[PDB]
RNA sequence: GCAUGGUUGUCGUCAGCUCGUGUCGUGAGAUGUUGGGUUAAGUCCCGCAACGAGCGCAACCCUUGAUUUUAGUUGCCAGCAU
């Protein structure tokens, strides 16, 4: 349920393209690729799950981001079923920094949808 | 006219010149404005740590090509007499 409910394709990159720091996160080395220790995986998810825990006690609010090409359904569909907030498309600079400036462009699509549907 | 105001030529109607808020730099500064396409054009798109805006481009002005209403003299003459 924790272990081998994932299987499947869970291994990690080529060998060329690692990064040293991942050192003890390393369970053997496969052709190129590198196999990771899943019992670990396991005691991180479930500090995962009670960080979250705390965060989400309260009425808080979350983002999820992801790019990656093998990610664009699920961060949409668990953040609408979830009704939290999520980016999918690429990251604009200054999302939070500059949060003034995307809530003014916010705004304007915001207020001419208005101007679609409930004014002329 | 090499002390000036005003007026003009020229590159050339060429496509440029900047700012606000953010980030990167010890700092002067940088990014946006670089890259690939497309356009008459910093015109637009896709990328990209930037998101936008302003003066220049474009539009508003004049004329020409089609047509409707209003108006028939000094304009026009079709069906009518001269
Ligand atoms: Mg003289
Ligand atoms: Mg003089
Ligand atoms: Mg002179
Ligand atoms: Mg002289
Ligand atoms: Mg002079
Ligand atoms: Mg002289
Ligand atoms: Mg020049
Ligand atoms: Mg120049
Ligand atoms: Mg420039
Ligand atoms: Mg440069
Ligand atoms: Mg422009
Ligand atoms: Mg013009």
């Amino acid at each position: 349920m924790k272990q081998l409910l994932e299987a499947g394709v869970h291994f990690g990159h080529q060998t060329r393209r690692w990064n040293p720091k991942m050192k003890k996160y390393i369970f053997t080395e496969r052709n190129g690729i590198y196999i990771i220790d899943l019992q670990k995986t396991v005691k991180k998810v479930d500090e995962a799950f009670n960080f979250m825990r705390e965060v989400a006690s309260d009425n808080g609010t979350i983002l999820f981001v992801g790019t990656k090409k093998q990610a664009q359904e699920s961060v949409r569909d668990e953040a609408i079923r979830s009704g939290q907030y999520f980016v999918n498309h690429r990251w604009l600079g200054g999302t939070l920094t500059n949060f003034e400036t995307i809530q003014k462009r916010i705004q304007h699509l915001k207020k001419i949808e208005k101007m679609e549907a409930d004014g002329t």
